[PDB]
């Protein structure tokens, strides 16, 4: 039973020439290495090496014309990577971007291989940006390429083109390019839990609604939990694995587990407004473990409270390590209306998955 973790300083080239203080910091991966550091979980890892992924990977999931441009801006002057960067939606580049993005997707290839091969068990990808935002022709959200969703497109094509892989997505904000990339896919199980407030809470669309479950044969294979109107924490997310999440899960009984882990829904975030703790995230971890024989990938999304997310992912490799779940607070009864979502998507769902009803 080991446990793989990689981490490159490279990746914190990647920065912003105009707001130094962009919430997306290059500091952010290493405070979650450092983290790892004093509390001594690095040196019980197997250091899993960082590497670029190849156009040919990145065309797994991206198009043409979308890796060119992104791949251009390499070599541009200031002026045009501020033209480039406006175009889309909330993004700034820099000429160390592109590289970036590629040691974030290739990092999570060399992880994902090593759990599939059995050299791991599980393991923790910090990297940075993030890219769960990112859709196959567009930018967005800080994120260039969708690293979750290559690592499940490079998995299946390392072993088979129908191997399950599981996505659970707990950052704050919705997955609107994985959910898109897997919409008509049933070999990739989509599950998001985020901060929605009827379409006013970033990315802004009404497809991060629970009703939106998937096209096609990808029908019931794309799972909303979305949140409206209150601080959501511990509880609400307990109970939305609990309801939700595993039991779909184990139904749909997947081969690997990829966590879109984000922690901007942790207490303290700048952008998130909720208040899952660090115990929260390491019950949620340990809970996951259950599946797919313990194969889990635990991928940085976004969080850009320093000092949150270092605590907050730390304790996520406590769990991937073997150790046990600390207590979480006295639970507080649901938020009325967590309850009401928590309906929504059972009611949503039911059909498709028999341990829903
Ligand atoms: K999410
Ligand atoms: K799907
Ligand atoms: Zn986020």
């Amino acid at each position: 039973p080991i446990t793989g973790l990689v981490y490159d300083q490279r990746m914190m080239l990647h920065h912003n020439m105009w707001d130094s203080h962009h919430p997306e910091l290059p500091q952010r991966i290493s405070r979650i290495f450092s983290r790892h550091e004093e509390l001594r979980l690095l040196s019980r890892c197997h250091r899993i090496p960082a590497r670029l992924a190849t156009e040919e990977e990145l065309a797994l999931c991206h198009s043409s014309k979308h890796i060119s441009i992104i791949k251009s801006s390499e070599h541009m002057k200031p002026r045009d990577l501020n033209r480039l960067g406006d175009e889309y939606n909330s993004i700034f580049i820099s000429n160390e971007s592109y590289t970036c993005a590629l040691l974030a997707a290739g990092s999570c290839f060399n992880s994902a291989q090593a759990i599939l091969t059995g050299q791991v068990r599980n393991a923790v990808a910090i990297v940075r940006p993030p890219g769960h935002h990112a859709e196959k022709d567009t930018a967005c959200g800080f994120c260039f390429f969708n690293t979750a969703a290559l690592t499940a497109r490079y998995a299946q094509s390392i072993t088979r083109e129908s191997l399950r892989v599981l996505i659970v997505d707990w950052d704050v904000h919705h997955g609107n390019g994985t959910q898109h990339i897997f919409e008509e896919d049933d070999s990739v199980l989509y599950i998001s839990l985020h901060r929605y407030e009827d379409g006013a809470f970033f990315p802004n669309s009404e497809d991060a609604n629970y009703d939106k479950v998937g096209l096609g044969k990808g029908r019931g294979y794309n799972v909303n939990i979305p949140w409206n109107g209150g601080k959501m924490g511990d509880p609400e997310y307990m109970a939305a694995f609990h309801h939700l999440v595993m039991p779909i899960a184990r139904e749909f009984a997947p081969e690997l587990v990829l966590v879109s882990a984000g922690f901007d829904a942790a207490r303290g975030d700048p952008l998130g407004g909720f208040q899952v703790t660090p115990e929260g995230y390491a019950h949620l971890t340990h809970q996951l473990m259950s599946l797919a024989a313990g194969r889990v990938l635990i991928i940085l999304e976004g969080g850009y409270n320093l000092t949150s997310i270092s605590e907050s992912m730390s304790m996520c490799t406590s769990m991937l390590l073997g150790d046990s779940p600390p207590s979480l607070d006295h639970l507080t009864p649901l938020k009325t209306s967590a309850t009401v979502s928590i309906n929504n998507v059972l009611r949503a769902h039911a059909p498709f998955w028999s341990s829903l009803r």
